[PDB]
């Protein structure tokens, strides 16, 4: 039932690969892991194929290893980027070293799609939709995204999106420093460690997504993170007394309160033009408080969506038994349990 593996170097990287993965062509190397592009003559998709670095090199890594693999395991559904393969070239545990990740490989994402495409508000209806139904499923099954922002969707020719890799591994600190596009999208009680904060977090994103898709450019493109809670809080306003009171770090509290107050802009003159519903949206998405915020499954329920809205096809999750998360093991531990998972990966029907 193995199947049979070839070898080719591809930019001093070996690569052992089934033979039903064929024209295995180099498309990147950073985000640790090689990824190839290839036609699977299995199932007659182009797909991505990820090699992972250095896997369970430390216990941190390891973890980090497993937890990638469970969480796309998981996912199955639409709007939602899944497996399509997994496989190692080992045919023993104490072998096994190598680990690659197969999916579909994706043409456009939305960056591209924002920058080079004039969308009308009937484009961007459908794709802030298959975001929210996407994100339902995801926190249906207590998971966070986290990095939610342009090119982490996929957008095909048809405007149909999938939501790609989720923040596992934090960004280091240096990669969300200054004017960067990583750090454009992240809620404000995120922004630093300052707050504990929850799904709430991804539906910030969506908010700043939908605002660029709206003008066709970044609604908060700071210099660095000072910088942008400014742009921030002059849209939004400075927190009032209810919400100084649920914040908790003494010095996040000490310099909000160094801050001028300001009142919430009016959106209607921020967003000249635009649909009076969608503009209603984006007062419920970009609000300070996270307790406060509507929900991926309130926001399917607006009237702005009444087109795409169909309660009966916006699926959630099975259960995600997400314990190991709280548990202390070594790395030959965290790699057997990868082991298992690669081991019984069931592919999907083709139907
Ligand atoms: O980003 C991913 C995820 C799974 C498989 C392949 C790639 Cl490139």
């Amino acid at each position: 039932e193995r199947p049979t593996f070839y070898r080719q170097e591809l930019n001093k990287t070996i690569w052992e690969v089934p033979e039903r993965y064929q024209n295995l062509s180099p498309v990147g190397s950073g985000a640790y892991g090689s990824v190839c592009a290839a036609f699977d003559t299995k199932t007659g998709l182009r797909v991505a194929v990820k090699k992972l670095s250095r896997p369970f090199q430390s216990i941190i890594h390891a973890k980090r290893t497993y937890r990638e693999l469970r969480l796309l395991k998981h996912m199955k559904h639409e709007n939602v980027i899944g497996l399509l393969d997994v496989f190692t070239p080992a045919r023993s545990l104490e072998e096994f070293n190598d680990v690659y990740l197969v999916t579909h490989l994706m043409g456009a994402d939305l960056n591209n799609i924002v920058k080079c495409q004039k969308l009308t508000d009937d484009h961007v209806q459908f794709l802030i939709y298959q975001i929210l139904r996407g994100l339902k499923y995801i926190h249906s099954a207590d998971i966070i995204h986290r990095d939610l922002k342009p090119s982490n969707l996929a957008v095909n020719e048809d405007c149909e999106l999938k939501i790609l890799d989720f923040g596992l591994a934090r960004h280091t600190d240096d990669e969300m420093t200054g004017y960067v596009a990583t750090r454009w999208y992240r809620a404000p009680e995120i922004m630093l460690n300052w707050m504990h904060y929850n799904q709430t977090v991804d539906i910030w994103s969506v908010g700043c997504i939908m605002a660029e898709l709206l003008t066709g450019r970044t609604l908060f493109p700071g210099t660095d993170h000072i910088d942008q809670l400014k742009l921030i809080l002059r849209l939004v306003g400075t927190p009032g007394a209810e919400l100084l009171k649920k914040i908790s770090s003494e010095s996040a509290r000490n310099y909000i309160q160094s801050l001028t107050q300001m009142p919430k802009m009016n959106f209607a003159n921020v967003f000249i033009g635009a649909n009076p519903l969608a503009v209603d949206l984006l007062e419920k998405m970009l609000v300070l408080d996270s307790d406060k915020r509507i929900t991926a499954a309130q926001a399917l329920a607006h009237a702005y969506f009444a087109q795409y809205h169909d309660p009966d096809d916006e699926p959630v999750a099975d259960p995600y038994d997400q314990s190991f998360e709280s548990r202390d093991l070594l790395i030959d531990e965290w790699k057997s349990l990868t082991y298992d998972e690669v081991i019984s990966f069931v592919p999907p029907p083709l139907d």
